[PDB]
């Protein structure tokens, strides 16, 4: 019973964070086997600066890797696009099994926040249809990364960068390519013009009803055709054929059917819900995908 904003056990994550320093400038890196990878403008002090340039006049004690009373010694550097393969002399004893991967528009990762090299606390973000996020990042929360856990591997997808006028983030998957048209310099950056991700809110609306909240449920069906067209114009994002049939594991487990739940949102989206709350939100929440749902609503678990 119960529905949560929960995220991952972020406790793998925390054995490999590591600190990275390269004059007045630190932020946080993370370590695997016997590499460090941070966002590469540590090295910078941000204009148009040229990393390259910057990169061919710094050496391997340049960079102070900081494993807590850990001292790490970088006996080896590169550069992959935007991130700093840093080498380290030693293997990281806490290294898990993982996966460099890149998420498309619509998803969800867990991210934890690291000071200085120090876990902060967890959260559970997901990416815009935009490629930016909405998080707390402060000053100094740069090298904290991304993840999603089946089991036993983790899957690394996002490496913080940046933060946009309107107070979104903006950041690289753990390759060095970010996730959208930005530049990690200080140039003129609008983010730009968000939608909503319907796939996401209608699988929120199953959870709403696996645990006894049926105000919103009605008898009409609809056509995409149609949901499609409404969609539109209160800026939300058309519905495929392709992500009706993911539904469909939780359209039949609620007797309803996705287009069925469609139409009831289409219902809401031109009435509100005139002082109510579906699952605590007097909103509609776009970040839960169908596998999270299903990963709440039944439980499946990792270790
Ligand atoms: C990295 O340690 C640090 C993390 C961010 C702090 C708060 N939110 C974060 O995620 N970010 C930076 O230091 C970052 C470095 C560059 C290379 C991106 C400049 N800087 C920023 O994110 C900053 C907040 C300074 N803004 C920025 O990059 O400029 C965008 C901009 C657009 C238009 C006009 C002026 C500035």
């Amino acid at each position: 019973s119960g529905f949560r904003k929960m995220a991952f056990p972020s406790g793998k994550v925390e054995g490999c964070m590591v600190q990275v320093t390269c004059g007045t400038t630190t932020l946080n890196g993370l370590w695997l086997d016997d590499v460090v990878y941070c966002p590469r403008h540590v090295i910078c002090t941000m204009l148009n600066p040229n990393y390259e340039d910057l990169l061919i006049r710094k050496s391997n004690h340049n960079f102070l890797v900081q494993a807590g009373n850990v001292q790490l010694r970088v006996i080896g550097h590169s550069m992959q696009n935007c991130v700093l393969k840093l080498k380290v002399d030693t293997a990281n004893p806490k290294t898990p099994k993982y996966k460099f991967v890149r998420i498309q528009p619509g998803q969800t990762f867990s991210v934890l926040a690291c000071y200085n090299g120090s876990p902060s606390g967890v959260y559970q973000c997901a990416m815009r249809p935009n490629f930016t996020i909405k998080g707390s990042f402060l000053n100094g929360s740069c090298g904290s990364v991304g993840f999603n856990i089946d089991y036993d591997c983790v899957s690394f997808c996002y490496m913080h960068h940046m933060e946009l006028p309107t107070g979104v983030h903006a950041g690289t998957d753990l390759a060095g390519n970010f996730y959208g048209p930005f530049v990690d310099r200080q140039t003129a950056q609008a983010a730009g013009t968000d939608t909503t991700i319907t796939v996401n809110v209608l699988a929120w609306l199953y959870a709403a009803v696996i645990n006894g909240d049926r105000w919103f449920l009605n008898r009409f069906t609809t056509t995409l055709n149609d949901f499609n067209l409404v969609a539109m114009k209160y800026n939300y994002e058309p519905l495929t054929q392709d992500h009706v049939d993911i539904l469909g594991p939780l359209s039949a487990q609620t007797g309803i059917a996705v287009l069925d739940m469609c139409a009831s949102l289409k219902e809401l989206l031109q009435n509100g819900m005139n002082g109510r709350t579906i699952l605590g939100s007097a909103l509609l929440e776009d970040e839960f995908t169908p596998f999270d749902v299903v990963r709440q609503c039944s439980g499946v678990t990792f270790q």
